[PDB]
């Protein structure tokens, strides 16, 4: 059996549509410890989204299933006589989970702590991570789009998905030659909005565009919408986070019946103040539960949170520097051998990032069987697996296969780069695997992947639906 499936696995790369690409490729038997495939697994490949693997990890070690994060408001004493108060300060400790619900909650706080008027300023405090919005070298042209967000500490998450420092761009057909029109979502108020859209005849060709122009926090939509099109929506995404999450508590404190005589912007507590009061504050699910949307979607926000969360925990910086470094540690801690590895980001995103195909087996046999095993292998996305928050990215893919149902796998794919790593569990052997192909010049070789991915199903003793 196993001469069979090296000489079929052989044949799968073979394809055409991974020429000219140079593709690791190893498998290894969990259980037995055997390695039953290996190809250029010691080549450093961009292994894209596959990188969210070593952070993930990284961030179990570090912060633990248990990990939760906060979110406070404050002021520099309680409210007394008129209920009235200067500044106001909302806190935010890298929850990347935060919901506008979640703000409106803490308004109502804020109102039962007997607050009615902010006499002062009300300001956001993302300080417990740096400034530094964007990785060194992620194209300023990916930056209107969530998965380019701006890294804060304090950042509203939009859906059940929770994608950060995004908003929802609406876009809603008119009469034909009347302006579409375009609502911002919870940007609305906050970023500023250039519609040069208009609607076009009934069963004209949709060319509508929205887009954040690089250095603006506006949104500008332009292009011609079809009357008879159905309105659109688009997650776009905002500068400076943080003064988005300001902006919408300023309308959730007004809604909760407290005014707000000052300005909403950035700024840290004082320091002066020796004795704050905490009017209100949330605390977010626990690590092991935020790791699911995460890795099912792979949510590039949630990986840099998490990389700083990491630099604050090990070394009390909100940093890339000081957390990658943290990963790099804790994955050592591990048993994960990280010679050939570099770390530029947590998500994947940089063309900065290298990983070899055995670093990443490496890393799935080691997290096999760290405490966290289970939380791990269960936020991984499902092959074929209808529901988005169990199939994740892999929702469409091998259906109707061995690997349906049975294949866990980080997907990860930018120009030129794609990978598929995870766990193949079977009564024929526990497998672990990983692919990953830098160089195609085509789409991303995803029936490559699948195609090996589901022979191993069966190799583990699979068979497909009928
Ligand atoms: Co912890
Ligand atoms: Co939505
Ligand atoms: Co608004
Ligand atoms: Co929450
Ligand atoms: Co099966």
């Amino acid at each position: 059996r196993l001469t069979e499936l090296r000489e079929d696995i052989d044949a799968i790369l073979e394809d055409p549509a991974l020429e000219g690409a140079v593709s690791g490729v190893v498998v290894v038997d969990t259980a037995t410890g055997e390695e039953l495939y290996s190809r250029d697994g010691g080549e450093q490949l961009l292994p894209a989204s596959n990188m969210k693997l070593f952070t993930a990890a990284a961030a179990l070690e570090v912060l633990g299933a248990d990990h939760s994060f906060g979110t406070e408001v404050a002021a520099e004493s309680a409210p007394g006589r008129r209920g009235e108060v200067q500044d106001l300060y909302l806190v935010g400790r890298g929850d990347p989970t935060l919901s506008a619900e979640d703000l409106d909650a803490m308004a109502a706080e804020v109102a039962a702590s007997g607050v009615r008027t902010v006499r002062g300023d009300l300001y956001a405090d993302d300080t417990w991570f740096d400034s530094e919005r964007l990785v060194d070298d992620w194209w300023p042209e990916d930056e209107p789009y969530a998965y380019s967000a701006q890294i804060s500490a304090l950042t509203v998450a939009h859906g059940e998905r929770f994608d950060t420092g995004v908003t929802e761009v609406s876009v809603t057909p008119a009469a034909e030659g009347e302006p579409a029109d375009v609502d911002l979502g919870a940007a609305e108020g906050y970023a500023e909005l250039d519609n040069r859209a208009v609607t076009g005849a009934a069963g004209s060709a949709n060319t509508l565009v929205i887009d954040r122009p690089v250095g603006t926090n506006t949104i500008a939509v332009t292009g011609s919408l079809p009357a008879d099109a159905a309105p659109v929506t688009a997650l776009r995404t905002v500068d400076e986070p943080a003064a988005l999450a300001g902006h919408l508590f300023e309308e959730a404190l007004e809604s909760n019946g407290v005014t707000v005589k000052g300005d909403v912007g950035l700024g840290g507590v004082p320091a002066d103040w020796q004795d704050a009061e905490v009017l209100a504050d949330h605390t977010s699910a626990e690590l092991s539960e935020i790791l699911v949307p995460f890795m099912k979607f792979s949510n590039n926000g949630h990986a840099e949170m998490l990389v700083k969360s990491i630099g604050q925990e090990t070394a009390g910086a909100g940093t890339w520097d000081a957390g990658l470094v943290g990963v790099e540690e804790a994955l050592s801690g591990l048993g994960v051998d990280t010679a050939g590895l570099v770390l530029n980001d947590g998500s994947g995103l940089s063309r900065g990032n290298l990983v070899t195909a055995d670093t990443v087996v490496d890393l799935l046999g080691q997290a096999g069987s760290a405490p966290w095993a289970q939380t791990w292998s269960a936020s991984l996305p499902v092959a074929g697996e209808s529901d988005p928050f169990v199939g994740g990215t892999l929702a469409n893919r091998m259906r109707g296969t061995a690997a349906e149902g049975v294949v866990e796998a980080k997907t990860g794919t930018m120009s030129g780069v794609s990978a598929l790593s995870g766990y193949v569990p079977g009564p024929e052997g526990e497998l672990a695997f990983s692919i990953v192909n830098n160089g195609h010049s085509g789409p991303a070789p995803l029936a490559v992947q699948d195609a090996i991915a589901v022979r191993l199903a069966e190799y583990a003793g699979h068979q497909a639906p009928e």
